[PDB]
């Protein structure tokens, strides 16, 4: 199955979000990112994707499908809008091994903060 997420300069979370921010999905599915305004791509952080997953990054304000295959969680950024929190967080299977992991590592404390509020 596939699954549409739009990247905007203001959502529900306030201003430069993905929505939805948390991707349920299972390995063989893809995930559609659309940027509904413009100056907005998707990447991959480095240590936040599973053991095995190939890193990624598309080019700003192109429409990106990625296939998902190594079960985990995956934290993507939007590279110009990280540090304003513009991140989604996406859960391949279940019970991610490295969703811990994700929590704890170094990041922004807006991202820290969206982080939490996704997962909740
Ligand atoms: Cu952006």
């Amino acid at each position: 199955e596939n699954i549409e997420v739009h990247m905007l300069n203001k959502g529900a979370e306030g201003a430069m979000v993905f929505e939805p921010a948390y991707i349920k999905a299972n390995p063989g599915d893809t995930v559609t990112f659309i940027p509904v305004d413009k100056g907005h791509n998707v990447e991959s952080i480095k240590d936040m994707i599973p053991e095995g997953a190939e890193k990624f990054k598309s080019k700003i304000n192109e429409n990106y499908v990625l296939t998902v295959t190594q079960p985990g969680a995956y934290l993507v950024k939007c590279t110009p809008h990280y540090a304003m929190g513009m991140i989604a967080l996406i859960a391949v299977g279940d019970s991610p091994a490295n969703l811990d992991q994700i929590v704890s590592a170094k990041k922004p404390k807006i991202v820290q903060e969206r982080l939490e509020k996704v997962i909740a």
